[PDB]
């Protein structure tokens, strides 16, 4: 009663929105279209561009949902406008959900308007998603299954040859890279291969190799790190360190030790059942002590100072 003529009160409400979307700020548009559907005039044309205007600006909002539903209410009244179909592809498309992303652009191609080129491009781009993602999951899970087969291939190995792993609380930071495998990673008959900590525990220095196959002997793992002149040892008792003045020990499960014969292999030495030499942090930890000064130190090792050196 106040005013009327409600058919050119929604097209204000249209004509006037319409210059927003053309200046980009579009949450002020979007209300402003939704005041035009508000008035629910007795015209098709209005109420259908109000409702493919107000699609538009929630796609531009990123209100996908929303966008769906505007657009499904303007094919209500226009089941041929191909721009709605556009939106509703597009929204899916950005919600992950490409076979309904792909079923109303389909339908719009086949059906309404086959030379339209949003719809064209929408399909292509659906296309190529599609395709990209398959070629994103067939890399993905391929590599957790070789990823897999390595790492059973590893423990089958490890149970194989008897070898217990004891992991300690502190290790020095060139043994936490963590590199032990097999020469042949899909063969478990083939060379175990793992790093060692050499340990001269009368001069506080240390080396680490890392790599030792296992079938090396102690005498040829003692024969390469000794070889050098060693710049290194500068406390009591130096020139005693040579291959065939110096003894090999390792430390046992219990937390006790063992003299590593020079002639046995590591493979030989871990297999045992008694006494049961592990490694420790996925490697090998030698004790290179001369052999005058071994019966001394082998008094002063402290088994409960080696088993709180663990992690459990
Ligand atoms: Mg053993």
């Amino acid at each position: 009663a106040y005013e009327g003529e409600p058919h050119e009160i929604a097209e204000n409400f249209k004509k006037q929105g319409n210059e927003l979307y053309k200046a980009k700020r579009f949450k002020d548009a979007r209300e402003l279209y939704s005041k035009g559907l508000a008035v629910e005039c007795e015209d098709k044309s209005i109420n259908e561009s109000l409702y493919a205007n107000r699609a538009a600006c929630e796609l531009e909002l990123k209100n996908y949902r929303r966008c769906i539903e505007d657009c499904s209410k303007a094919l209500t009244i226009n089941p041929k406008n191909v721009k709605c179909y556009y939106r509703t592809s597009k929204a899916f498309f950005q919600l992950n959900k490409l076979e309904e992303a792909k079923s109303a652009a389909t339908f719009a191609n086949q059906r309404i308007d086959p030379e339209n080129k949003s719809i064209l491009n929408m399909l292509s781009v659906i296309d190529r998603k599609e395709q990209e993602l398959k070629a994103k999951e067939e890399k993905q899970q391929r590599e957790a299954q070789e990823r897999e087969n390595k790492k059973i291939m590893l423990e089958s190995a490890m149970t194989l040859r008897n070898i217990t792993n004891i992991k300690t609380h502190s290790p020095v930071e060139l043994l936490n890279e963590g590199k032990i495998r097999l020469e042949d990673p899909m063969d478990f008959e083939s060379q175990l291969i793992y790093p060692a900590l050499i340990m001269y525990p009368t001069q506080d220095e240390f080396d680490f190799v890392g790599e030792v196959s296992e079938l090396t002997t102690v005498q040829e793992l003692v024969d390469l790190v000794l070889e050098g002149p060693q710049e290194r040892f500068k406390k009591e008792g130096k020139e005693n360190f040579t291959p065939k003045k110096v003894l090999v020990f390792m430390e046992t499960k219990a937390g006790g030790l063992i003299k590593a014969g020079k002639k046995l292999t590591f493979h030989d030495i871990l297999k045992k059942e008694s006494p049961d030499v592990p490694l420790f942090d996925n490697a090998l930890k030698i004790y290179i002590v001369p052999k005058v000064e071994s019966e001394g130190w082998i008094s002063k090792w402290d088994k409960q100072k080696a088993l709180e050196r663990r992690s459990v």
